[PDB]
């Protein structure tokens, strides 16, 4: 069911191109925003529902759902919602400024947390939001993640006993929009030069 | 409403003690609704309530927007089961390199509702009315969860914006006793610190 979800993310001009610096501090043509979803409805309903069964089709346990900061938070809210599983809000609003503690909801230590994600780079975000939890007593195991752009992230959570699990990932998604005409094969190609490097 | 308080009990969102509220005045009690997020069901109920007493207001808007933080979810949850677009108040410490300040999809003269769990002064809710106003959006009301009494419904008309109650601290101690969850010495202490309060 990627074509239409891929479609929709376009026509909530989720893809941008352009000139950008990654959290990581890699150049790119390319910037996937999902803080569009929202206002839409239906799509916002739908990349839940296709993360959550997601994480089932992988046959995976957990108890709890955190998003990883901000732009995942109400995808986890409506997965938890919909399939009425509790849920844990790692607050980043306030950084590292004075002492008050990070994370709110059930922390019941030996549980098992799976975290909700927008999209991967590096692996390094929801890495951070990973070792936070791991540090209040919760296990975690398993990452998901609407788009992965295939920049490092599976084999760097994979170092870290995170297995990321994907919705799409960057190739595929820019295949569907090629082939769907809402973009052009030279930017397609340029992209993807330019990312191999 | 008396499931909805016992289910609010449950996740300890009622404190006794002693507390200095945002508006700076102590407090005997105090409502922390962060622990709503263990208890999807009472989330959903809690979003039902609030979504609902707009709708017998017969007001009309266009947007959802919750107050930051405790709120951000039961927007969530309104805008989703009801199938309302929602925007989202980014509220940070103003660093260098923050980013936008309302997300979604911003409409100008387009009606926003303001979601929010509990209002003492009104303050909070009207830092989020003034971001969404400069934004663009009009604003003319505020759905809350409960209303502490302390002049909110007053500051909020004052500055053009309705406040719509589901239930005010009155009420819920008073639901509180009802189910034997409070004493009647409590009881009596708290409502003499909200005549207090409005001093
Ligand atoms: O900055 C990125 O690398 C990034 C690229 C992109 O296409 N979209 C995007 O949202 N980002 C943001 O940067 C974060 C991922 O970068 P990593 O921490 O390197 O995986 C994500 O959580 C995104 O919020
Ligand atoms: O500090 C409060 O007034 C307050 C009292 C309370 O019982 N529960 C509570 O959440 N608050 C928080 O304080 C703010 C309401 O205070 P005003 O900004 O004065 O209306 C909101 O951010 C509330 O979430
Ligand atoms: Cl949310």
């Amino acid at each position: 069911a990627l074509g239409p979800l891929v479609t929709g993310l376009y026509d909530v001009q989720a893809f941008k191109f352009g000139d950008f610096v990654l959290k990581s501090g890699l150049s790119s043509p390319i910037y996937i925003d999902l803080r569009g979803i929202v206002s839409r409805p239906r799509l916002l309903s739908q990349v839940a529902d296709i993360l959550f069964q997601t994480a089932q089709n992988a046959g995976i346990s957990f108890d709890t759902v955190c998003g990883v900061p901000y732009t995942a938070l109400p995808l986890a809210t409506v997965i938890c919602s919909t399939n009425q599983i509790p849920m844990l809000i790692r607050r980043k609003e306030t950084k590292d400024y004075g002492t008050k503690r990070l994370v709110e909801g059930t922390i019941n230590p030996g549980e098992t947390c799976l975290i909700i994600e927008d999209v991967v780079t590096s692996g390094s975000s929801v890495l951070e939001t990973v070792e936070v939890l791991q540090k209040e007593g919760l296990k975690v195991t398993d990452a998901i993640v609407l788009l992965d752009r295939e920049q490092g992230g599976k084999d760097k959570l994979q170092a870290h006993g995170i297995r990321l699990h994907s919705v799409c990932t960057l190739s595929k998604m820019l295949e569907i929009l090629e082939q769907q005409k809402k973009v052009d094969a030279e930017t397609v190609g340029r992209v993807k030069r330019f990312i191999q490097e």
